[PDB]
């Protein structure tokens, strides 16, 4: 079987056969038939995310405790914050280049219930230190898991340096077992990726059926302004920073191919952690960097979302007719990067970041005009999700590759 | 101590001392006193179910991946479906041989709230793939655990055949650790089984006290119609299929003794998984079969239940006086087997399988007449439960032994 | 760094800097600035409790199954019950010595909703057997964890004495891995303790700011009675039971220093289990004993709390001016120890014990006279909490040290 080129065969063939069933009216025929097979690929990928993160990090933290992780962390965080600053500013620039929401229309009535406010920042940061590390594992919670795997990984290094060889014996057993699990999930990530072409096919067969035949109108200018923005993010920020650190862009892209396409159809950043990690091991990076930077990046580094929040804020302010302060769009840029940090763990964050970025400008989702305009964006949001998720994993790999060269 | 005949001693003694306290009115004195000792034995048994299943299946998947597990799995499923088909039809045949519900009385008022409808089949089948496999373990969920153990066990076998002997070194360590846990619970099961005769005593001391002195009247005909059906299930379908597959029935029965009797007093098919599994290993069956077919069978193969649903539907339709379609009791048979698959994981399925098999014939529990008659069955439901749970586990062992001979 | 004296340098400075901020109004400034650092420390400790308890007890159940554990447990329980009986009677004796509640004022009408009643005893005991051992781990549940670790450890020992060396091979592998984790958590308890000085400083900085400057008046007589009582507990019961058992009290206090001081600033018996456990290991005691008698003591042996319940009953009855039965304060003492067994696992028990000790005397929290007095105590409750939690862990160490010398 061709494989990995079979995904692309299923991608193009699906996107057309869904789009054809979309304009013909069979959107909810696809939902009750084709979709479950596309979900199956997502479920199987998600299955691996917890073991592969915990395992490959305890193993990963056999690596110079402070000088690595500490400086790796500091660099990857400084990378993440600056790329997200670019992402939003390019989204603003693209929404001034285009004009999404030219028509001051939009009928008013039937709208948002306003997402719950982000928890106090102190109670977000204090929460990266888990209280029951079995608990964190037992339900999602990547951030407390990252903390625990590093603190266990550093301890088990300090254990294998013990002058007692019952201590250095038992510590070696545990680490190997945990490494067993690590390697096991990477073997299943090859299995789950064999089903990908059936899953990929069935995923865009639904997105193009339910939201594709709705991409026309003023919303076409949104989808274009976002996607051109996302393309320019890839070329202007990723390729340039990749070149300026001496790692070949196309050799990077050839390796990233698997992780990119699963992120594009899964529309889950943390969901495609197993594929983005395997693609980083397959890329030659050590587990001391990638086992840490990738899951952290699937939680803080949202470049595609930060760009989408650029153009979405403008859209709504254009749908109402707000002047957007001839000078103070630097507030939309500031609280878009501050959103990612102050939302960190808190689940369903994509809706609550945009909520506080829209409130930052002065367009709360509570005023029925702002909300009716946001409602029209949500008619084509799965289309925009694909492109923005795909950039959310690119930044992860790109930052991981830069930290790999520096450290 | 005599032991394993100590169970039979406590059973006969307990059932008499329960039944004697039953007709003397001290049913709630047994609830508040004898009962907890019966609960302890169930608690301790349940305790081992999660580790023993997960452990002995990762270990269990050290066995030719496709040709075994696949064909094992296909056979056992084809077995399960056809045994469930016989069971319901034998229940129909036993309900036409007897006449449960001769009196068209039953006073109306005070009945069911109608159980929750079974989740859409695609969100039951997709649910067999877990998302957080640690979470699967964290709270019950035998089905997604089975899927993960097997997917881990296939991964850990492919890992051991690697040309790198750091990867095989770490694979072996993990497998053996997991196998430590496997053997651990099996050694515990021997202990918990030493408490069995006290637990056994205290359980039928309750069931006969609370529902025993209630088994008189038209309900005696039901209990006789179900139990003669359960006896004939073992004799006509198990002892025939066992013999026709070249394994001695009595040699099988002698080995099944422990598993049979705890299932009869626990009334939990998954609850007596460690005893049915220990009895399978002690039977000499390999972990490549029994470690997969037994926890699957405590979730799909409910022959005793499917048989009970035959006579229960007939009881309600005779209480009302419905004709039961002179020909179309095939619809009762059909939806009984399709209840087992379409319920799978979903908790409290015993009521929801019967809710839809009754709805299939045309007797909804929403109708105050149907539900008034169904309320009378529940007054002797734990009497019926013992017999049906005991046949639920037999077929799991019977199927396991048939697959062992075949594969 | 000086260390373990840098804790003391922070405690004194923090107690004065909180107290100074308190009588100057800036209590709620300290809550929103200093307090988080104090929390970080407590979160970090609580993080270890669940692995450290489970691990160092499967490993700790490498030791003569019955003769040890059985007799160990039966000693430590009889120990626990007698020390808790002393504590409450030293509470009554210190409350008759002082007179907390001279003034029969207290204005009425702003009071307690009455804490949920303690679950029936049989469902407390039956609940010490967990039903899903992974469950118990995944969420708190120190008692059922204890029961699983001990039943695992007994089984893994019997497993290691098998004439087959595939079973003995795997059991040894499992045990080392579990011990890998055991060791690892201790290595971490050294790191988490390096943060203690800052954590300690920020913790009394709070309690002295929010409840310090409220310690004046008739509540001063309370605080004094309790603390004098708790001091007289340590001198008269621990140092006397230590001496009489042949373990130098001051050498014991040199060793207990770390666990004593964190229990005082954390106010969490079970939260400082890691510091109490490493200080038992570093004391030279065996995992056979300490690994079982320490968590079981952070769940039954609240000496300092049962002392408080003595003087609190008196204060409330003094506030109302009840005679406290010229004789029947024995019923306070009796139900005070029963409270500890009869509350076991059941969370929030602290209040739910005081509830029933007060109801025992005959002053339910529901009488808005009793309740208006009880809410006055709660004003200086964190101040009393420190002193009593530190006496709650001392008894756990003291018992373990007595049982070590005996067994
Ligand atoms: N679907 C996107 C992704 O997974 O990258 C993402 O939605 C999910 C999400 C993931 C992480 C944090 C917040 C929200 C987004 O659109 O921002
Ligand atoms: N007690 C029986 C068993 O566990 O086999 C069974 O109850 C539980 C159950 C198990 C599986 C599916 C439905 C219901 C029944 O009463 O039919
Ligand atoms: N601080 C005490 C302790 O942890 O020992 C304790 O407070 C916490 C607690 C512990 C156990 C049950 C309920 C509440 C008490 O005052 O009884």
């Amino acid at each position: 079987y061709p494989v990995l080129q079979k995904i692309l065969i299923g991608l193009i063939l699906g996107a057309i056969v869904g789009l054809i069933l979309g304009h013909y009216g069979y959107a909810h025929a696809v939902h009750t038939y084709v979709k479950p097979f596309g979900d199956l690929f997502v479920r199987l990928l998600k299955m691996l995310v917890m073991p592969i993160v915990f395992a490959s990090l305890v193993v990963g933290a056999a690596s110079i405790s402070p000088a690595r992780l500490g400086r790796v962390g500091v660099k990857i965080v400084v990378y993440y914050l600056l790329t997200s600053a670019f992402a939003v500013t390019l989204g603003i620039i693209m929404a001034r280049l285009f004009n999404p929401g030219a028509g001051i229309h939009l009928a008013v009535g039937g709208q948002q219930f306003q997402p719950h406010q982000a928890p106090p920042l102190v109670h977000i940061l204090l929460d990266i230190v888990p209280t029951n590390p079995f608990g964190a594992l037992a339900n999602g919670q990547v951030l407390p898991t990252i903390f625990f795997a590093i603190i266990l990984g550093i301890a088990i290094t300090y254990l294998m340096n013990s002058e007692n060889e019952k201590v250095r014996k038992s510590a070696e057993t545990l680490l190997d077992a945990i490494n067993g699990l690590a390697e096991a999930m990477y073997k299943i990530v090859n299995g789950v990726m064999q089903y990908a072409p059936i899953g990929v096919f069935a995923l865009i067969a639904y997105v193009m059926a339910e939201q594709g035949v709705h991409v026309v109108g003023e919303l076409a200018k949104v989808t274009a302004a976002v996607y051109v923005g996302l393309t320019l993010q890839i070329l202007l920020v990723y390729f340039v920073l990749l070149k300026i650190y001496g790692i070949d862009p196309i050799s990077f892209i050839k390796h990233a191919k698997d992780a990119m396409l699963t992120a594009f159809v899964t529309r889950s950043s943390s969901g495609t952690l197993p594929v983005t990690m395997r693609v980083a091991k397959e890329m030659g990076i050590s587990e001391g960097i990638y086992s840490f930077t990738l899951p952290l990046g699937a939680t803080i580094n949202m470049d595609g979302t930060a760009l989408y929040q650029g153009v979405c804020t403008f859209f709504i302010a254009n749908a109402l007719g707000s002047h957007l302060t001839v000078g103070q769009q630097l507030t939309i840029v500031l609280t878009a990067v501050l959103a990612s940090i102050g939302t960190a763990g808190v689940p369903g964050a994509g809706a609550i970041m945009l909520a506080m970025v829209l409130h930052s400008v002065g367009l709360p989702l509570t005023d029925p005009n702002v909300a009716a305009a946001y409602a029209m964006i949500l008619g084509i949001d799965a289309i925009l999700d694909m492109g923005r998720t795909m950039v959310n994993v690119t930044g992860d790999l790109t930052g991981t590759a830069i930290v790999a060269k520096t450290e």
